[PDB]
């Protein structure tokens, strides 16, 4: 049921936006068509975990006429797509930035035959603008609008900050200077777990876990009923774990199943595997890593991958996952004491995360 | 004085943003330093026409106090000024990447900086736009005009992005625009018409360069309903088109030394005012030679497009266009002045920064 109403609102949203461009922006049929495909290709096809979470939270809180349920669930759907569109925006720009080839089992947007890189960048910008346009259209007379948009913007900002941390993680920060060029790090002195946790917290945790929960709370007019300090603890913990999984899958999950080809090794990214390996590797292991990491060369890439499974990074992963699962469990109970309905939706959200195969 | 106050608020805004990143985003000194440099390089060095206009319109509508109101209105105007300047900074960063430009404001484009990777530049541009929202909320959280102000700011942001779409896809046959099928630059240039050009410029420049500064100035001095918006929009659109025509003409004929930026319009096969105007009057021979030289990085093929423009006396067309614009602007400003003398005066001042700008 959730999926069907969620998609119904997507058509409703798509109709409003496209018709508006046609009627108020003097847009031609050819560009309206291009934008429709852009929207479907960049916004659909994922797991919709962020969007569907808003709906489930809203529903879980609508008890603490029958029309209020309808308006609340519809508002939740719109918020769901605001987050999905926000991600679509970041994925379009992210793929360009990470030089990726595929996404969701298809070419990345900037990789489509008739999509130029220059237009792709702007297309990404349109995706973000659409989040504001839809919000203003549906939540015009809604009293929670300023707070809703205020939080949404803050999370948008946090994500951009995280992206900054991500794209500059492989360059000696002490030498970061706009006026002087610098090659990738060779000593990898900054590939630490501390630096890794910061990257992930900001680039993924906030928009993937905190935002969905928060928007679900707002449309249900129930944000002040929950322990926010515990909610953020959970959001951050789950988000970190989510990204660690994303990193692991990038290196070990076959594209066929993953839906995308990994670029972390080639992009010399400060991934969970990299920092974990480096912290435990011998000087010999580190030397070999240094002579193979950050290269497009298939064999060099293959060597890094082997260096990883010989340092038993899977054993570390299983131990990490267990540690997180334990903390999550505890935090969810603390949350359950005064916010049982909400703690339950958080449980369901963790159900879509713990040991996902994506 | 206008500038002095404007720069004081810049420092205040910068301090707020950078310190927040340090205290709430766990940012290190190195990256704080990078962002400070990114902000300065990206938001400073221009003419500040858009930002200074917000301040000037605001001050003019004031007469509609014991110092408190004036102090607040002018400061709000400065914040809005920077919101527009940061919004442009955002677009300029991305636009330079999109247009493969080399210099800007006399310096390398942001993404051309020795230590700025293209991938980071794209995101730095995103940060610039986010800052407009952060500063807005920080300073206007309690203002009654917050929602209306942000609603309008976001609409103009959206219109600008739509303009960019029109601009970047203007050299490709739209009938064949299809994500799944590659397609080369137009060879017949059938879409390089004045009609299509007016649409490109209206959305990509007119709204955020002329309408937004005025509208924001009115909002902060709380006098938005005191002006004939139909006339104000007509004026903004006309002045905006003209401004972009100047930008296109300068791209081709103003030496980079004075311009501060190297032109890329011909090499990029852009639907510029010069191209559309040339094609509409050119003989069949001129059109052939145009098609054989336009959209190439070859220094002699671009020099031929320049000579073609001079041969077709595009300066004669420009002078006439300029006069036609000046004529309407004057008549529109008079229509404004009848009901809004203070506002009409500030619009005159803006026109003065536009008309025959040497830029
Ligand atoms: C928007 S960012 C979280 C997207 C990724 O998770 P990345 O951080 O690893 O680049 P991706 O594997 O989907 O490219
Ligand atoms: C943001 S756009 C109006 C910037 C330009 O005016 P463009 O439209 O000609 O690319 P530019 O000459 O300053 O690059
Ligand atoms: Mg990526
Ligand atoms: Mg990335
Ligand atoms: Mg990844
Ligand atoms: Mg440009
Ligand atoms: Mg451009
Ligand atoms: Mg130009």
């Amino acid at each position: 049921m959730p999926m069907q109403m969620f998609m119904q609102v997507y058509d409703e949203i798509q109709m409003f936006l496209l018709e508006e461009l046609e009627l108020k922006f003097d847009m031609d049929p050819n560009r309206v068509r291009y934008l429709r495909k852009m929207m479907d290709t960049t916004c659909l096809g994922g797991k919709y975990n962020r969007g569907l979470t808003v709906i489930d939270v809203a529903e879980s809180l609508l008890s603490l006429d029958g029309a209020r349920r309808k308006r609340v669930l519809h508002d939740a759907c719109v918020c769901g797509w605001m987050i999905e569109f926000l991600q679509a925006h970041y994925l379009v720009e992210d793929d360009i930035m990470d030089n990726s080839v595929t996404r969701r089992g298809k070419p990345c947007w900037y990789r489509h035959p008739d999509v130029t890189v220059q237009c792709a960048i702007n297309d990404g910008l349109l995706l973000k603008s659409w989040t504001h346009m839809m919000a203003m259209h549906f939540f015009a007379d809604r009293p929670f609008l300023q707070d809703l948009l205020c939080r949404f913007n803050r999370v948008d900002y946090t994500t951009a900050v995280g992206q900054l941390y991500d794209v500059t993680s492989m360059f000696d920060s002490n030498k970061l200077d706009p006026d002087v060029s610098q090659p990738t790090t060779t000593d990898f002195a900054e590939f630490t777990l501390s630096n890794y946790k910061r990257i992930v917290k900001y680039k993924t945790a906030y928009y993937t876990y905190l935002l969905p929960l928060v928007m679900g709370l707002i449309v249900s007019e129930a944000l002040p009923t929950v322990d926010m300090g515990v909610t953020e603890e959970l959001a951050m913990l789950m988000g970190e774990y989510f990204q660690v999984q994303d990193d692991v899958m990038d290196c070990f999950t076959p594209p066929e199943r993953l839906g995308k080809v990994g670029t972390d090794i080639q992009d010399a990214k400060c991934s969970w595997l990299a920092v974990t390996f480096l912290a435990k590797a011998s000087s010999a292991q580190v030397a070999e890593f240094k002579a193979n990491y950050g290269s497009g060369d298939s064999e060099k890439v293959a060597t890094v991958r082997r260096l990883y499974e010989e340092a038993d990074l899977q054993g570390d992963y299983v131990a990490y996952e267990a540690a997180v699962a334990e903390q999550v469990k505890e935090l969810i109970e603390k949350l359950r004491l005064c916010s049982p309905g909400f703690a339950a939706s958080v449980e369901t959200l963790w159900g879509k995360t713990y040991k996902r195969q994506k």
